[PDB]
């Protein structure tokens, strides 16, 4: 998985 | 999963 | 899947 | 799934 | 995975 | 998903 | 998501 | 996932 | 990811 | 990740 | 918001 | 918020 | 927030 | 927030 | 934040 | 497919 | 697919 | 693919 | 594959 | 492959 | 078969 | 057999 | 066979 | 077998 | 066979 | 016999 | 015979 | 018999 | 038997 | 017999 967190 | 958060 | 979040 | 939030 | 993180 | 086949 | 295949 | 294959 | 594959 | 083969 | 989820 | 996914 | 996932 | 991801 | 990941 | 032949 | 010839 | 042949 | 002959 | 003659 | 899946 | 799978 | 898988 | 997988 | 794989 | 076949 | 098989 | 086979 | 075989 | 194969 590509999880992509971006604050 | 391209699981994808932005906040 | 694909779940997009965008806050 | 193409879950998709957009807020 | 490619968990990528941007803060 | 439980996507299954069967061949 | 459990992806089975069987052949 | 639980990608399971077998041939 | 529990990927197996068996052949 | 618990990628597994036999062949 | 308890926004609940569950596949 | 409590956002809660299970899947 | 209390963001939970549980996959 | 308490984010928590469980996979 | 306490963010917690568990794999 | 399961071609089956017998002579 | 399972050719199977008998002769 | 299981080729089988008997003659 | 599992070609198998037997003559 | 399993490849078996016998003859 | 050319058996093609996209999800 | 060309199968083919893209997720 | 071409069994081919990209995820 | 051509078998390719990319992940 | 020309398994490969990447990830 | 000339069987032919072609798939 | 000419028993021919092309896939 | 001229067998022939090509996949 | 001039039995031929290509993969 | 030319048993011949070629993979």
């Amino acid at each position: 998985l590509h999880l992509h967190l971006r604050l």
